[PDB]
């Protein structure tokens, strides 16, 4: 079966950073397209970032661009999410993604707070 394990998050101050990893198995990860999501309290689940397979090329939701930073390692079958001068509005759980299949993980939290 398809399974994503997403760890990485925690509660940082406003400009602060976290790098999310997506652990990845049960599919032939190197030839799949992969995103992250995120779902804040009250608020639909959105789309963040998405990668090529290959991970040369990535496109962002609007109002992360230039923050995070979606990367893959193809050897190690994982995804990343560096986020960086994070933002309160940034706290959501984030979650790692197949698009493929519309598969999801648990998720992982981050929190941004003073």
């Amino acid at each position: 079966q398809v399974q994503l394990v997403e760890t990485g998050g925690g509660l940082v101050q406003p400009g602060g950073s976290l790098r999310l990893s997506c652990t990845a198995s049960g599919f032939t990860f190197s030839m799949h397209a992969m995103t992250w999501y995120r779902q804040a309290p009250g608020k639909q689940r959105e789309l963040v970032a998405v990668i090529t397979s290959h991970g040369d090329r990535a496109n962002y939701t609007d109002s992360v661009r230039g923050r995070f930073t979606i990367s893959r390692d193809n050897t190690k079958n994982m995804v990343y999410l560096q986020m960086n001068s994070l933002k309160p509005e940034d706290t959501a759980v984030y979650y790692c993604n197949v698009p493929r299949y519309d598969s999801w993980g648990q998720g992982t939290q981050v929190t941004v707070s003073s």
